[PDB]
Parts: structure tokens; sequence; C-alpha cells
């Protein structure tokens, strides 16, 4: 049976602050240890990339759930995927709102509904109705995305895992770009392009330009580098430097073929990203700044 | 420059009586005269895809705009986008309301905002501020549409325009007694069509949930990429859909050189082509009939 790994992105960004640079780690260091924990149990490749994601809803310092960025309104307007390699089978929200992780809804959306994608308002009564809290607003919005949204009137977080039946799997989430139009949906909830995931091929989590992610359908497009013999580093490549010249847009991904192969590229000019596999923690947010060390 | 083209497609569905073929008939050859007269008459390819969907939403017999099929609520909910292959710019709506083309707001989001994607309250809020009229939502509501709910498909369209550029649009109701806000393939980009002047331009149409799956239109484009002809990318992808996720519907494709084909494997796929002062159209495997354009 195969090595479990788990790969973690924060979101595609431009340089970060020193301090930032702290807590982003850490975060990154506790989600990637939620989705190993999870695989080291035995657990699902859907399960790890679920659990990782919850993980960076749930932590402030991040663009999902609680942390994300404000729409025009100023209102917390978040998107979510999942896909099973196995079947293929998936589940997506976009556009919801007073709820802390829109990544178990698009969970339930799968494995609960006939559907792949429920949006807005009835994303929110599919929440009602599998008894998700609706939450007491304020909670979602956070002091440093407040100051954000006045400046201009952060990036997506995902993570693809790898399980002992050699079983793959992503998810993405989301609050989007800060004073985004009400109801703007970007890559996440879009199978293909915030995400792809085939136990044929490998998985895909996406961060970066949103649209430009879209009119590329980046998560597929690096697949389909690697079907064709590249290796993940040269599909990773490829795909990005195609969204770079193409649709002058900036990302980054993480990708984890059927074999045990994965890496963590990206355009942007920060993506902080983790990855576990065999007992060791790999973490970087430049490229180069790369630590290794053990995984108890 | 290229001589133009234009296909179009109705739902890649059941079984159609004789009865009411002559009527979808009536709505496909209506569907690619509008997009081919706008080719004709200098109009790009992104104006000719737009053009023909509009005409089949309009049409009360087509799973879009008027017509379209209700969610489990008695509710009209509409998903659309289109896309230009010169630069891949895109616009899509999902679970837009009250509102009679979809299509045309689709466009709108491509033209008007730094955005791509707009779905429910929010594409209802731009539509406002864009002076799209707010449309009575039992005036989208056939009587057909009311009973087939107690108790047809996807459209769409490519062209290849004289200037050598590629579009689709597609636009859809969904499918009958969906939950309130379920988002097929339709206004997402490789699933629902998908439009690149290096390779050609895709519609898809059939089951959402497995369109979305399998990235249908990207994929059909993938296999053009790898010197597969029209039909036989199609042929690939659509056969893939039934093997991987075991889903039915059909596509039209049109490539940069100005081969195109309609695919399906649905029992029917209503579809009309127009090219060369021709058209063509079809609803059965095997029926095609070629007549002279007006
Ligand atoms: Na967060
Ligand atoms: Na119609």
């Amino acid at each position: 049976h195969m090595n479990p790994i788990v790969v973690v992105h924060g979101g595609g960004a431009g340089p970060i602050s020193k301090d930032r640079k702290e807590r982003v780690h850490q975060g990154m260091v506790r989600a990637a240890t939620v989705g190993y924990g999870i695989l080291r149990e035995g657990g699902s490749a859907v399960d790890a990339v679920e659990g990782a994601v919850v993980a960076l809803e749930d932590d402030p310092e991040f663009n999902a759930g609680c942390g994300s960025v404000l729409n025009t309104n100023g209102e917390v307007e978040m998107d979510a995927s999942i896909m099973d390699g196995k079947d293929l089978s998936a589940g997506a929200v976009s556009a919801v709102q007073c709820i802390a992780n829109p990544i178990k809804l698009a969970r339930l959306v799968m494995e609960k509904t006939p559907h792949c994608f429920l949006t807005d308002q009835g994303a929110a009564q599919f929440a009602a109705a599998m008894g998700v809290p609706e939450i007491p607003g304020e909670k979602l919005v956070t002091e440093r995305n407040k100051k954000r949204l006045e400046k201009e009137k952060l990036g997506t977080v995902g993570a693809v895992a790898l399980d002992c039946k050699g079983n793959v799997a992503y998810a993405t989430s989301t609050g989007g770009i800060v004073n985004k139009m009400v109801g703007r949906v970007g890559d996440s909830p879009c199978l293909g392009a915030g995400g792809y995931a085939d136990n044929d091929i490998g998985a895909v989590s996406t961060t970066g330009h949103g649209e430009s992610i879209l009119k590329v359908n980046l998560a597929r497009l690096t697949l389909f580098h690697i079907e064709q013999g590249k290796t993940v580093e040269e599909a990773a490549d490829l795909s990005l430097g195609y969204m770079k010249s193409r649709v002058k847009g900036l990302g980054g991904l993480i990708v984890v073929s059927k074999t045990g192969d994965w890496v963590a590229k990206w355009t942007s000019t920060s993506m902080p990203w983790a990855a576990a596999k065999d007992g060791k923690l790999h973490f970087g947010i430049d490229p180069d700044d790369t630590t290794i060390t053990d995984l108890p």
C-alpha cells in the first residue's frame, strides 16, 4: 500500500511581513499535522483533505471560514470544493455566509445530495436542514480584514492527500478577494479550476488570481501535463507558465501524483505550503526558505 | 479570412415524440439562422453565440430562459456562461432569477466587471445596476413545466468567426426538481463550455453532475490538441463520461480550422449547424438533413 502524503497551502500572496510569517508557519504546521494524523489513523484521502482545510477555516490568520476577506458590503461570502479521486465524486458551495466550515458543507453536498454544487440561499437551506449552525454574524470578520476593506474601498486555502489505497483528494476554501462584488465566485468551487482529483493521475489544489485560474482551468491543466509524462514539477511549471503568459494571472498550486510525487510551486510572490510524508514535515513561504523537521 | 460557422444544440436528453420534433426543429433553425446572420453581417463569434442562445432562451420550448424546468419548489433558476477564445475572457451566472435572458447577463459580467462568475443574490443585484428588467417569474413558468414537475435539456452554441475567433455560449434551467440553488456544469468553464482560438470551442449538454466531474469541454479539446479529429475527440470524452462516471449527454465542437461536430450518448440531441450557405439539422443519431439557408 502507498505511503500517505498530505500537502497544504495558504494563499498565493505578495510579500508577507515578518510577523504574519510566524503565525502562518504554525497555521500551516497545524493543518498539515491534522491531515497527516488522519491518514496515520488509516483515514481516507478525502477525510485528510477535509481535516486540513477545517483547521485553516478556523485559524483566523487564513482567508477562509473565520478570517475570510470582506466583500463590497463588508460581509463574509465563502466558496469551497472537495473532490474524491476514486470515482470523481465531488461537492462544492459558492457564496455561503454565516457558517464556520464551508468545506464540510461541500462534503455534505457530495455525500448526502444528488448534486455536486449548491449556491447562496439553497446552500444556506441545505446547511440549515443538515443541522449546520448559523453563527451570530460578527464572529467571521477579523479586525485585520476590516482595515483591509476600508483601504481598498490573503488568499484561498487548499489540501491534497494520498491515502494507503492510492486514493487522492483535494479540498479548497476561500472567502475570495477583498471588496469583491457581492455574489462573485472564484475558482474554488469550480471543478477543474480550483482543484481536480483523479486516482489515475493525482490531485491538485490551487491559489492566486481566481478568474485567471478559471480561464485556464489550472488544476486540470496541470494534470494534463502529468498524463503526458511530465514530472509534478514540470507540469506545475508549465501550467503556471501558461496562466502567466496567456491571461497575465499569478498564483500557485500543490499537486501530488498517483505515484507519491508532490511539489508546491507558485508565480505569486509568496505561498505558505506544508507537506507531511514519512513523518517529516516540509514547510516554506518564499522559495528556498524550506525547512524539514521530524513529525512525531 | 475564415469561412464562419455556428453550431447549436438543445438538450442531450431522452426520446422526443414525432408530434413535438417539428417544433424543436423550428427552434433549432431559428437559433442557427440568428447566429449565422450575425456572423455574415460582420459580427463576432461571441456576438453570434449570445444571439443564438438568447433565441432558445426566448423560445418557451427549450430548457433555458422561458420554459426552464422547475426546481423542487416550483421555481425557475438559471445557469449561463459565455467565453471568448482570443483572450479566454469569460462571463457566467448561476441561480439567476426573474430575468428573461441569463446569457445576456453572462456577457455583461465578462464585459462590465473585473469578475467572470456571479451567482444568485449578487447577480440579481448586478442585473439591476445594469438595467436588466425584473420580469414575472411565472412568465418563465410554462404549464408543462408546472405539470412535469408534478409528475429536454441544456442548450448552446459554438461559432468560428470570419477573423478566426471561437466562442461558446451555454444556458440552462438545469434538471427537473433540483434542490434550491443547485448549480450544474453550465456556468463552470471547462465543463459547461470552453473556447480557445488556439484549439477550438465546445459546448456541452446532458446530466450536469457528470459533465462537471470529467471537465467534458476542456477534455474534448485536450484530445483535439493530441491530433484526434473533432468526431474522434468527441467520442473519447463522451465515451469516458459514460465509462468513468456513468453519465450521458452531448456536445458541439468547432475547431480552429473550421471542422465541426454534433455528438451525443443520450437518445436525442437537437442540433443545427450553419456554414457555406447551408443548414444542417438532426435530433436522432443518423437522420441528418442538409438544406439551403434562406
Ligand atoms: Na480562517
Ligand atoms: Na427557452
